[PDB]
This record gives C-alpha cells, sequence and structure tokens, in this order.
C-alpha cells in the first residue's frame, strides 16, 4: 500500500548505473561552492528503488494523456531533484500544491540533469542555512538525499526565465529554462503537475571534502 524502499547492491549494474550518472554530472558552479558545498565527489552510501503501486499507476495514466496530446511521444526523461521534502515525496508523490511563484522560480517542481545542481537545493533555496545540526551548507558529516526521477516532459516550451509561470503554456506539458547571458547557466526542467514525475531512485550520500 504505502511505499516500499528496495536496497540495490553495489554489485548490481543498476546501482552502478545510477551512481555513475550522479558522480559524473558534478559540475562547477559560479557561487564558489556557497550553496551546495565545496566538493569534487560524493560518497554514495545508499541507493534505494522506490516502489509504490498507486504512484506508478497515476504516473502511467498521466503519461498516456500527455502522449495523446504530444503525438504519441510522452518524452520521458531521467532527471535529478533535490529538496528538503524528499521523504514526503517518496511516500505521497510529487505535489505541485507545494510549488509557489516566488524569487527566481515559478509555481512548478524543478529538476536537473546535473546532480550537483540538485545538491544546491537539498537544504533549501541557495542551500538555505545548511544542514540542521551544524547549519553548514558544506557539511561533510550529515547525510543528504536526492532523487533520480522518471520525468514526463511531453511537449516542452522553451524559454529563458521561468519565474512567473503558474502552469505549462497551452498545448504544452512542461517548461525548460535555457541558458542565457545574465541568465541561467544550466537548463532547468519544470513540470506543474506532480504526477509527471516518479521518484524512481532515492540516493543517500554525502559530499566529500577535496583531497
Ligand atoms: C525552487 C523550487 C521551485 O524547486 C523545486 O523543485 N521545488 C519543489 C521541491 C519540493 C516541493 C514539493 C513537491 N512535492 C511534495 N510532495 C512536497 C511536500 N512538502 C511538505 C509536505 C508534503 N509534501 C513538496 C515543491 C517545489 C521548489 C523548492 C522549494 C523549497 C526548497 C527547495 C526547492
Ligand atoms: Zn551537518
Amino acid at each position: 500500500q504505502g511505499t516500499i524502499l528496495l536496497d540495490l547492491a553495489p554489485e548490481d549494474k543498476e546501482y552502478q548505473s545510477v551512481e555513475e550518472e550522479m558522480q559524473s554530472t558534478i559540475r562547477e558552479h559560479r557561487d564558489g561552492g556557497n550553496a551546495g558545498g565545496i566538493f569534487n565527489r560524493y560518497n554514495v552510501i545508499r541507493i534505494q528503488k522506490v516502489v509504490n503501486k498507486k504512484l506508478r499507476e497515476r504516473f502511467c495514466h498521466r503519461q498516456k494523456e500527455v502522449s495523446e496530446e504530444n503525438h504519441n511521444h510522452h518524452n520521458e526523461r531521467m532527471l535529478f531533484h533535490g529538496s528538503p521534502f524528499i521523504n514526503a515525496i517518496i511516500h505521497k508523490g510529487f505535489d505541485e500544491r507545494h510549488a509557489y511563484i516566488g524569487g527566481m522560480f515559478g509555481a512548478g517542481i524543478y529538476f536537473a540533469e546535473n546532480s550537483s545542481k540538485s545538491n544546491q537545493y537539498v537544504y533549501g533555496i541557495g542551500g538555505g542555512t545548511g544542514c540542521p545540526t551544524h547549519k553548514d551548507r558544506s557539511c561533510y558529516i550529515c547525510h543528504r538525499q536526492m532523487l533520480f526521477c522518471r520525468v514526463t516532459l511531453g511537449k516542452s516550451f522553451l524559454q529563458f526565465s521561468t519565474m512567473k509561470m503558474a502552469h505549462a503554456p497551452p498545448g504544452h506539458h512542461s517548461v525548460i529554462g535555457r541558458p542565457s547571458v545574465n541568465g541561467l547557466a544550466y537548463a532547468e526542467y519544470v513540470i506543474y503537475r506532480g504526477e509527471q514525475a516518479y521518484p524512481e531512485y532515492l540516493i543517500t550520500y554525502q559530499i566529500m571534502k577535496p583531497e
């Protein structure tokens, strides 16, 4: 009924596959490490498959709708997501009702192809005040969580800024904020319907200090 978390073993190719994507999508960010910490690698301590009959089924039902309106192409894609609400997400699914127009963001759920981008948000916008125990955005002690999700993008509307969007434009199912000068540095994939993202993998890790 609820969700069941399935431990993958490091010997399992799926485990290796998921970690590789994470480690390899670490990229340098213009903030000197202020948001997600200074690190050149992660210590992946755990990777669990998220199994939830209800959620999978809703996700599949939505994927079919988007498909009929996108010429039978649901445009599914694997993307990362980091936020202080992962534990809620893996049990109740993504819920746009917690997405609000504010600051540099529209009322949608944001994803990223780069694991280090998602890491910048695990403790809040701009990293917030860091981990709860040491209030350190660069804590190497506390364990972090991020999701490698299945994301139904359907027909994406491309634009430079995504901060005052309430829903995907007419005819579309997602919005991609693209790089610009004086703008974004990495593309941001946004959905406005929770059902368009299934949290396939729960990644437990720590950023490692440089050597
Ligand atoms: C900047 C935004 C646009 O990028 C996101 O992806 N955000 C999501 C993160 C998670 C959130 C969310 C999505 N699904 C949920 N299910 C819950 C959630 N929270 C509390 C209780 C129950 N559920 C929260 C909505 C916006 C936002 C966000 C908000 C605050 C911190 C980090 C990230
Ligand atoms: Zn800490």
